[PDB]
């Protein structure tokens, strides 16, 4: 009964005969199931996880340069030379400026520089690449079972947490007191997962195109590094001014976050905490009640009266809900409930919440009917105080 | 003499008869003067300082949200309210999610919503206006003493710096024994100043279009502005997100330090020590020579014999430059020196440092010719020991 309020609602019906009913999941999605003699189940996916992706590359979006140094030549004298033009955390530039009497040189011409600074990152992302295979899908079954705190109840304390794999074959469901059920999931996401690379910024992660990726201007580090020094390209992010030869300058290009983040603007985004992220992808999953079995088809029709507990409310998808508490001796019993027709001659609605059973003589029962359009009466009960509440749909 | 050595060197000379020339400065540029009988001076535009433009407006770049709290309300109950909706400093937006018994509501449907969270700037731009009136150009007047540490010394204390203002009539320059001169600076920058604003990032500043700058997809409060908080337009910097219904997120848009950079590629760079810019304008001024004379046309020209002290180096514009020191009895006096031809018959050359005189038999003296292109003789001292040195140009 986890669906009951929820708006993205889909309600999926057995195959008349067949005890196989074929469903779709997505974050922000719930489906109610339905079946021949087979109690209501509803089915939302909680979480899709990816085990642990693997570091394609790594842009380096923010950096500072230190320790900057610089030599230079008089004319005639060859280029010059600086240590650091090795040191790979450095980014060097040879330019020229002009040398003479003035600034230590015997011959007035353009004499050689090259100047180096040290790169140090100080912020930077992290594409990486999933494998559709092992994504580990989890997914709530929540039974309409009627429980007083049910309808809505997003705790998970209701239903029961199910953990899935394309790479696990076929998963089973236990579901205490009804039996077991089992799904038959396939992957089936949106994009292609080779074409696309989880990028990820401290918070926000998308989802980009591979060559996109690769093509940043950015400085860089290969996935395989551990080093985080050696960046390459670091000069996309560094610029070399020697405006009238006199001296050459190192520059900074400044965080590179919110520039990223304005080219992300059309990709597809993925909330994400710290691992577990709420991807979009319709994964479709194939079910088989078989093992499935309403629940007490042993116990008698209620004789007792009922009381309205919660006045029928109705939801955005037509169906009402109710909640009543039996006030009769019977126990453990089944409640009559019909959605017969405005004179109580034939029958109008269905019960989403099929089966409904009072357990104890103080728990009240939630009940989900689907009346037709127009009138009709919610008739709970026997014919001794037998409810006769109306009704108008849509 | 300040000038030998520098690439981008002007050589004004004076219109045959008047003493008055017109040269024209910029930073990174250098301009030799001469003119009948009158010394030669050289002319560099050391630094072009505006005293206190308007913070026109105020981009915030880089913010942090914080605080956020929010108010919603059942189905049919009116929209939710904050009081934080009214706090300039914090950035809300209403929305709606499902609700219904799950979820603390009796009814079933959209319900109302609203978000709020503290706006917070960390870093920040600041155009400025600037008015031409107010820009005092300093320049720096090195006349070809032939000192002998004179050539290509930019420390200063060769020549005598020079205050000037666009809005201060013609200025007077007291140059410490060659008498005195005048410049007549006229403003005449590149760029217009009301077209033009002067942007500023702690360190890089740029001078862009006024109109470009006010339409900046950023946060902003008016130049008059002392709070620093109630910033205009903050959701340009804040998004709002509501994808399933259930609940509306406020984020952060990240440092746009870099993203200005990149968008201010085609604009006009302008270097500046926190106060004093190197800015880009043709600083033309008139030049009134009356007061200016010779020095020393009272000696007489040596007897003694010169001594090269600094092989003759020829600069980036086919003139030579030679130091040599006296060893004759004279004192103050003259020195002969004449550029000759092959034969020793004719003049084909002409003094750059015109009119050089020796001043202490120990120190040297620099002397800047120009030869002519080809061969040719320099002929210094006179007939016993006269040397003869010969040279080549281009
Ligand atoms: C969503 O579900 C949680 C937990 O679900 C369990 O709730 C219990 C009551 C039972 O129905 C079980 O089958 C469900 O799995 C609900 O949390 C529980 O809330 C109730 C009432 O708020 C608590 O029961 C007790 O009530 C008496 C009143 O006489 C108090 O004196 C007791 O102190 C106690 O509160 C119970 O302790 C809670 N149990 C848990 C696990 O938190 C929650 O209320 C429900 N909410 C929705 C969405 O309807
Ligand atoms: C650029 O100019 C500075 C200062 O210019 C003055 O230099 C003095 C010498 C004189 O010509 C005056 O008219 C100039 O305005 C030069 O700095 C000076 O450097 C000299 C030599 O390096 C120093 O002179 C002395 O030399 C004797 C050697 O016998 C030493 O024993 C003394 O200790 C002393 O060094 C003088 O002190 C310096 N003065 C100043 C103000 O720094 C500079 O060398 C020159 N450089 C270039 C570009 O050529
Ligand atoms: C960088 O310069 C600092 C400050 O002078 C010095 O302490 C440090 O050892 C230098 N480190 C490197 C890598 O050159
Ligand atoms: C913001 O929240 C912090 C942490 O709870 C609190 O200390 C502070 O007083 C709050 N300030 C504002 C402006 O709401
Ligand atoms: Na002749």
């Amino acid at each position: 009964m986890r669906c009951i309020g929820i708006s993205n609602r889909d309600f999926v019906e057995g195959v008349s005969g067949g005890s196989w009913v074929d469903i779709v999941l997505e974050h922000g999605s719930c489906v109610t199931t339905m079946a021949k003699n087979k109690p209501t189940l509803d089915f939302e996916l909680i979480k899709t996880e990816a085990k642990q992706p693997a570091t394609l590359r790594k842009y380096c979006i923010e950096a500072k340069l230190t320790n900057t140094t610089t030599e230079s030549r008089c004319p005639t004298q060859g280029e010059p030379t600086l240590n650091e033009e090795q040191d790979k955390r450095f980014v060097c530039k040879h330019s020229m400026v002009d040398r003479g009497w003035g600034n230590g040189c015997g011959l007035f011409g353009k004499g050689g520089i090259v100047t180096c600074a040290m790169f140090t990152c100080k912020k930077n992302m992290e594409g990486k690449i999933v494998q559709p295979e092992n994504l580990e899908y989890t997914v709530v079954i929540t039974p309409h079972s009627g429980e007083e705190h049910a309808v809505g109840n997003d705790t998970g304390k209701h239903g029961k947490e199910v953990k899935i794999t394309p790479q696990s074959s076929i998963t089973e469901a236990e579901l205490t007191g009804y039996g077991t059920v089992t799904m038959e999931c396939s992957p089936r996401t949106g994009l292609d997962f080779n074409e696309m690379v989880l990028l990820q910024m401290k918070d926000k992660a998308w989802l980009v195109h591979r060559q996109w990726f690769l093509d940043l201007p950015l400085p860089w580090l290969p996935g395989a590094d551990t080093q985080g020094s050696n960046w390459i390209q670091k000069e996309t992010l560094v610029t070399f001014k020697n405006p009238h030869a006199k001296k050459q300058d190192v520059v900074v290009l400044g965080s590179q976050e919110g520039a990223m983040h304005t080219a992300l603007t059309g990709a597809t985004e993925i909330q994400m905490s710290s691992g577990n992220l709420l991807f979009t992808g319709h994964l479709k999953c194939r079910l088989r009640m078989d093992k499935l079995q309403l629940k007490g088809m042993s116990y008698s029709m209620c004789t007792g009266k009922f009381k309205v507990v919660k006045e029928i409310a109705e939801t955005q998808h037509g169906t009402i809900v109710i909640r009543v508490q039996y006030e009769g001796d019977g126990s453990p019993c089944k409640i009559p409930f019909e959605i017969m027709d405005l004179e109580k001659r034939h029958v109008l609605g269905r019960l989403i919440t099929v089966n409904p059973i009072v357990t104890e003589k103080d728990s009240p029962v939630n009940i989900e009917a689907e009346p037709p359009f127009g009138d009709s009466y919610i008739i709970i009960g026997v014919e001794p105080g037998q409810l006769k509440l109306n009704w108008f749909k849509k």
